[PDB]
């Protein structure tokens, strides 16, 4: 059911989404182990995902949300990174795949900082790099994120260095150390997240 529509770079929604990737890069306390070191990306490729089954499932489960949150779905753009992107945006989110551990357990996460999502791509602390160079700083390969629609609803606050508690819809992972570290958010079921853009690019090494 997936078409997936190109999007040019003079299109004002590339350019809204572009800035985004490009405006929420940070620092990251690895030293860029996991995902590189870089400042910026090479962006070579906005596509639109259209798929009318998944939005119809999503904007169902944004309704119930909603309908118990005053409301309010608490809908966010949010990026994913994971090396199952290809999957998702086929099938949808699925919790069942979800992987055991981490900072909230066996859930769909999301970041605001594309930097955040970028240290995914090619799984946990960066997995063991590209595929062609085993190189987690590849400056060749191209990568790819999603940049996603999330109903969010009464989110848990977790003050920060499966399902969602009771009475609420998802949890906010919100940074206690890192100053310039913005949230990240887990949902713990693949209907609450629609992946909107599929975004091509490259991390650029710094001059
Ligand atoms: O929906 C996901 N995957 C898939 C959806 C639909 C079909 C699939 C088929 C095969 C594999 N994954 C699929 C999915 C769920 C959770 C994750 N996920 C995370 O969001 C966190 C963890 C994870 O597995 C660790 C990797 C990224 C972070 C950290 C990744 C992908
Ligand atoms: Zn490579």
């Amino acid at each position: 059911g997936t078409i997936l529509i190109d999007l040019s770079p003079d299109d004002k929604e590339f350019q809204s989404v572009e800035e985004e990737m490009q405006s929420t890069v940070r620092e990251h306390r690895d030293g860029g182990h996991a995902g590189g070191i870089f400042n910026r990306y090479n962006i070579l490729k906005i596509q639109k995902v259209c798929n009318k089954k998944l939005w119809e499932r999503y904007t169902h489960r944004r309704k119930e949300v909603s309908e118990e949150n005053h409301n309010h779905a608490n809908e966010r753009m949010l990026f994913h990174g994971s090396p199952f992107v290809n999957a998702i945006i086929h099938k949808g989110f699925d919790e069942r795949h979800a992987y055991i551990g981490g900072m909230f357990g066996a859930g769909i996460y999301f970041a605001e900082n594309s930097s955040k999502s970028n240290q995914y791509v090619y799984g946990i602390g960066g997995g063991t790099g590209c595929p062609v160079h085993k190189d987690r700083s590849c400056y060749i390969c191209h990568r790819q994120l999603l940049f996603c629609r999330v109903t969010l609803g009464k989110s848990f606050l977790q003050f920060s260095a499966a399902h969602s508690p009771p009475g609420h819809h998802s949890v906010t992972g919100r940074p206690s150390v890192n100053g310039l570290a913005l949230a990240e958010y887990v949902i713990y079921r693949g209907e609450q997240a629609y992946p909107e853009y599929l975004i091509t690019y490259q991390i650029m090494r710094p001059e």
